[PDB]
């Protein structure tokens, strides 16, 4: 059952990206600067190849009724696309409505 899979993978993470390529080798510039930004910002996040499977690349965008990509879910959610996520960052609320990594230390 698609959907089902649809949202167990947008929820696979506190925050989750979809992309073209990965976060190390992005394959679409749109996907580059997505990546670019969330790094810049410490953000948590893992993130699925939509050249991997085509059933989800086609299915999530009519789950999602967003035509494009890179999408950018936190806790489920969409929140939006690369012009979405420039605006946070321009506003600043980026960092407040993404999760980060705990930066605690592994030795005393």
């Amino acid at each position: 059952d698609l959907n089902l899979r649809l949202k167990k993978l947008t929820h696979a993470a506190p925050c989750m990206l979809f992309m073209k390529g990965t976060p190390q080798e992005p394959r679409c510039g749109f996907s580059k600067q997505m990546v670019e930004i969330l790094h810049k910002h410490n953000i948590q996040f893992s993130s699925f190849d939509i050249f991997s499977d085509e059933e989800v690349r086609q299915g999530l965008k009519a789950y999602s009724s967003w035509p494009t990509y890179p999408q950018l879910y936190v806790s489920g959610e969409l929140i939006g696309g690369l012009d979405i996520i420039k605006e946070l960052e321009a506003s600043e609320e980026l960092d407040t409505i993404c999760p980060k990594a705990a930066e605690n230390l592994y030795f005393q």
